[PDB]
């Protein structure tokens, strides 16, 4: 990453250091001039809000700057109390929403020198059992906040969450002298979900409205979308058997239903993931993605519920919706119709079609269309390519503004038929450090397996943090294999893991191995397992069903009972635990633990809230009645993922400890 | 241990499976004929309650049948609801008391076929957060329950303990779905104590009255002794700076302090561990232990707080105090008299004077004076004997009841200076199975080193459960040393380590390291250490001294932060906190773990309420951000040590681990 590559209107901005250059299709900004027009050594960090108007907001040692940047004007400045988490600002660009001790709060933009003004309270009864503004569901289907402002700042929406039916798992803070523990509301599966509802604050009369979303009250409630009209409040809403997604319309006003536009079902899961997404000018259609044909597709629909067209269709996924032409007739837009491992920024007629490739270069092209819709950066690199930023007229030139090129680990790229025998799954193969084929190396098996990634693609170098490329200079080959059940390659490639977590998974990872066992250079007893999350369930679960193959593993944050996982996800590709007991305890890693006669550590970061402690140290504590021998180690300071200065920490553990047993 | 030998009268009795063989210095009683005196394979086991009498409790499915041996008759039925944990019978054993559910309650035992009757609530808001009725002040001080009845049964005195003011330790339970969290009211050093009264309830009239003990509420109440007379209630008041123990009598009516008979310092602490003793027959005559002049020895003190004597006297110490003869002319009692490193049972005149060792043969002595104080039953063992019973008619003949004996580890036993170049240290050496001189072998110190623990004594084999026999058969030679502030050795010898915990531990420790690499057969590149709780502390703090020297350790349940320890232990060799800033910095292994450069593995029992889990945790934290790699392992299931069939895969874990890096 070179500066912060975006656009700020027509121009194209990126900063240096002190400054902060502006382009188009030139001229400089310095924190000096700010400074200047600041109230109170490089460029200030800052969030853009409005890439249009070149409106952005500069954190600043006691409450934030609104600054204009197409303008060099200081918008206005926000006093949140502190509070920069939850920030949402008003798309008016004058006010800001905020979470801040339970409840949710609109502070007031203050006009410089005019004087500030003392923060709206829209709610008062927050607590840790009720939840106001903030993620819902798990952070599952496209939540990640639970503030949503009207088109025209009218109107703030939000989620009220009522946890107090959910059994809280405790999360323990060990710096106190005592320690402390803090409840953590995670909804396992088969439990009571929480209690969601949607709230309407309207900043006009400070009246406020729950939408009357009915019963059962665990509806999940996705996606908020406004209309443009800021009369309705579209819901996508998913039942708990995850097998229907109803988008419905309600009144604003009054919160009262209005009408079901359509219903989409599904023989597994129906997944809602993005908001509707009205057409230019419009307040009748709107794109909605769907992958109800098996690929994600951007559909046309009207507000009556009436399906005009399906724009995109193929046996290829849309990856990202970046939007479409001032007029409204083309769509522009990320995916992989190009290849399952590259991704392209495309273009389409919004009437269908054809699609025209802006970015064919092959490789992995993420795209910034701007704000005209006109120009467009472009940020590529392959495999033989670092990096190469390209600003391009849709039409004209592509001006190039950035383009780089670089002993090192071999990385070997192919692809291998899975366990069904037919379906291709490609994998990267980093070879060790000085690797010499009359020798015979030990491998690493780098796994993840899940849903929604997918490790495997036309990047450079690693694609897994580097610990590949480590690994492979202290002597060892790292191999991954994007297995079934991995991300975009459609809903029939994933789905094939619905109710029977880890078996197919497996089945297609042991394709790998013999893949691996096919090398004269690959030492077929010195076979290892590495894993994080989904990962560690894999890892653990490959050791315990072929303890002959892998010798050694590391698992992180692994997943070992998957009742003990969260409703939304869990239940999604496994379903409630009291509807598919086979499958459940077939992946229930605390029922074989007795199988595990290789070296495995456990690895866990004491305060995770996704994947809880508790996983790991029943694995142990099912090992000490099994009598078998695992290790171990935590973090009690980090969460999920190491992250930060003691990563080296975590990767200097997961390493000797296969260099000590591999 | 051969099927409990015990006296019962002037019996020595001792089972057989289905007989319970009584004898004199001849008859049997099958479980047969007990069943045929029942209400509703071998012989049941049960708690002697008067030994004299013979009458014994009987554990069985539904109530506790009491039973008389001597006369064979089924004395009471007792129904506790199932609570047996805190029963405590009343000395007339007609009644017995017992805690259920945060409260006191006493009850009756009932004649067969007469009927049972309502057991009586003697509390009734007890908590979790309020005490009745059991061990106080962390267990310290001798005390090991909270209810105590009066000689005549007349009145129930109990332990009141408000804890409300303890930040608490949580002790969380993975098993549920959810784990659950309970608190634990652990008072670490330096922190506000629990506030502890005493009441007493009368049974005649049910009234109750708590003493009136004043102030400071911190007030250590121990040792609570009644008066044959049952009029006055004695206690053993301990200040927080423990430098202080006040003996006062108070009145069990009314609950008024009555009078300090005596009051006992010392340098650094004063430490009460037994209640007052009266000699039989008498109301104004009791025996009092001390370590006053640095030797644990008995005292004979008149009611008014005047010292009649001390009847014991030596650099020896009184290990066990086992009464008088009828007459009260005699003490009969346990000591190291003979030597630190024995236990001879004793017998002095009451006059004081030279003591008759009535078990000479060198070792071990445990033994079990008998009611009528005539016979006594003892039970041997040497390195050369492995056990002998042994009945005797103190003046007549000794017949012998039972004698044994029998490729093993050779163990060696020896004396070596202590750092202070003058003090001896005694050590027990395990040489490896199949021992060759000529051969460099591998060593493991195993230490404890804390205060209260021996554990080189002239035993049978081990003395440490037999692990370092384990080892020993793994090629590893282990070796022990009571370093200074180990116990038996006069209060000179334990407290040099006062106000500086690990110091002169250690610098023993180093000396018994010096003796090792004396040995051609020590492998000096090859030394690891091992200990538990004081142990772990020790095992850490030599590794991070002396990293050099150790190349790997294991540390189970280790005291890190001493900060972080109980109150009542902690500060009584270390001081507050606040007043040993220097003592306890120096401790604090978190403060030193960037030393750790040998491999290490903390083991924690996840619920352990001796050395809170937090310790072990925050040592691994600080590894983390001191860049050092320290290894773990944890048991979800267990407290402080690993007890049961689970002990097989700790003691895997251990050895593993040294057979891996040693
Ligand atoms: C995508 C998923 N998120 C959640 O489960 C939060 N609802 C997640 O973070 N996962 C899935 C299992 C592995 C783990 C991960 O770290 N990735
Ligand atoms: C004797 C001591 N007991 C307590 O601290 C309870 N008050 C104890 O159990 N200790 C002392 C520290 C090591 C640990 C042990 O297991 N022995």
């Amino acid at each position: 990453y070179v500066v912060g590559l975006q656009w700020m209107g027509d121009n194209y901005v990126f900063i240096e250091g002190d400054d902060l250059v502006f382009n188009k299709a030139t001229t400089r900004f310095s924190a000096a001039d700010l400074n200047a027009l600041m109230p109170e050594d490089a460029f200030p960090s800052f969030r853009t809000l409005d890439a249009g108007r070149g409106l952005v907001v500069l954190f600043t040692q006691g409450g934030l700057v609104g600054f204009d940047m197409l303008a060099r004007k200081v918008t206005y400045l926000f006093d949140t109390n502190e509070e920069t988490a939850s920030l949402d600002f008003s798309p008016v660009g004058d006010r800001v929403a905020y979470v801040r001790n339970h409840n949710l709060y609109i502070a007031r933009g203050g006009k410089l020198g005019e004087g500030m003004s003392r923060a709206i309270a829209v709610t008062i009864d927050g607590t840790e059992t009720l939840v106001y503004g903030q993620a819902v569901h798990q952070r599952e289907f496209g939540i990640e906040k639970g503030t949503f402002w009207s088109p025209k700042g009218s109107c703030l929406a939000f989620y009220r969450m009522d946890q107090s039916m959910v059994k809280p798992t405790p999360i323990v803070d060990y710096h106190p002298l005592e320690a402390e523990s803090k409840p953590l509301y995670y909804p396992m599966a088969g439990t009571p979900s929480h209690h969601v509802t949607v709230g309407i604050y309207h900043l006009a009369t400070g009246k406020t409205v729950y939408l009357q979303t009915g019963e059962p009250k665990e509806k999940f409630l996705t996606n908020l979308s406004w209309s443009p009209d800021e009369n309705i409040l579209y819901v996508a809403e998913v039942n708990r058997a995850q097998n229907e997604c109803k988008v419905n319309a309600y009144d604003a006003e009054t919160g009262r239903f209005v009408r079901t536009l359509f219903v989409e079902t599904d023989k597994h899961y129906v997944e809602p993931l993005h908001p509707l997404t009205f057409l230019p000018g419009s307040n009748n259609q709107f794109i909605w993605q769907s992958r109800r044909d098996g690929w994600n597709h951007l559909y046309l629909y009207d507000t009556t519920g009436r399906l005009i067209r399906q724009v995109t269709k193929g046996e290829w996924e849309v990856t990202n919706f970046a939007g479409f032409d001032p007029k409204g007739t083309r769509l522009y837009f990320e995916s992989t119709e190009a290849s399952p491992l590259e991704r392209h920024f495309y273009c389409i007629d919004i009437k269908g079609g054809k699609t025209k490739d802006l970015t064919p270069e092959s490789g992995m092209h993420r795209t910034q269309l701007s704000p005209d819709g006109s120009a467009i950066i472009d940020i590529f690199q392959s495999p033989t390519v670092p990096r190469k930023v390209t600003v391009t007229n849709i039409g004209k030139g592509s001006h190039t503004l950035l383009e780089a090129k670089n002993a090192m680990p071999e990385i070997r790229t192919g692809t291998i038929m899975a366990a069904d025998g037919q379906t291709p799954l490609y994998y990267k193969l980093t070879m060790p450090l000085h690797f010499d084929p009359a020798k015979k190396y030990p491998v690493i098996v780098y796994v993840y397996g899940g849903p929604h990634a997918q490790l495997v693609t036309k990047t450079w170098r690693s694609s897994v943090g580097g610990w590949d490329i480590y690994m492979a200079q202290k002597g060892y080959a790292v191999f991954t294999v994007d297995s079934r059940g991995s991300a975009n390659r459609g809903a029939a490639f994933e789905q094939v893991i619905h109710r029977r977590l880890g078996q197919t998974e497996m089945a297609d990872q042991m394709c790998g191995v013999d893949f691996l066992k096919s090398q004269s250079w690959v030492d077929a007893d010195r076979i290892g397992v590495h894993g994080w999350a989904y990962g560690g369930f894999m890892t653990t679960n490959l050791m315990l069903t072929h303890g002959d193959v892998f010798k050694v593993g590391v698992a992180g944050g692994p997943v070992i009972d998957w009742n003990r996982y969260e409703i939304m996800y869990g239940e999604r590709y496994f379903d409630a635990p009291q509807e598919n007991p086979e499958g459940y305890d077939a992946a229930n890693l605390l029922k074989r633990a007795g199988d595990l006669k290789g070296r495995l550590m456990l690895i866990h970061g004491a305060i995770d809230p996704v994947v809880v402690w508790q996983h790991s140290l029943l694995f142990l504590d099912a090992c000490v009645k099994a009598r078998t021998y695992p290790d171990y180690y935590v973090y009690p300071s980090h969460e999920h993922n190491v992250m930060g200065p003691d990563r080296v920490h975590l990767y200097e553990t997961i390493t000797r400890y296969f260099t000590d047993h591999l």
